[PDB]
């Protein structure tokens, strides 16, 4: 509640396929919690007309990337979003540009 589970862009346990049906323009992102068999979190976004599906794990109780460790998912989002650095994973890069906000 008093944290990640409040964030306008965080859709709780959203299924993989649904999440892809919520992206309209490249740079579209939204976070949800592991669905095949629940555990951690995923970053789903569109780039080039095809979603990418990034994982988010607490390096030390935080949440990390291919070169950085944050405090949480919320911290990860602003670093890339605000600052505008594309998450690069395996030569591929996903630009967080517009959160696909929960409908309310």
């Amino acid at each position: 509640g008093s944290q990640l589970r409040g964030e306008p862009w965080f859709h709780g346990k959203l299924s993989r396929r649904e999440a892809e049906a919520l992206l309209q323009l490249n740079g579209d992102f939204l976070v949800r919690e592991s669905t095949t068999t629940p555990g951690q979190y995923v970053l789903t976004g569109l780039q080039s007309g095809q979603p990418k599906h990034l994982l988010l794990v607490d390096p030390e109780g935080v949440v990390r990337t291919k070169d950085h460790r944050f405090e949480s998912v919320s911290h990860l989002i602003s670093y890339h979003m605000d600052n505008h650095l594309p998450i690069i994973s395996a030569g591929s890069e996903l630009c967080l540009q517009q959160p696909v906000e929960r409908k309310l």
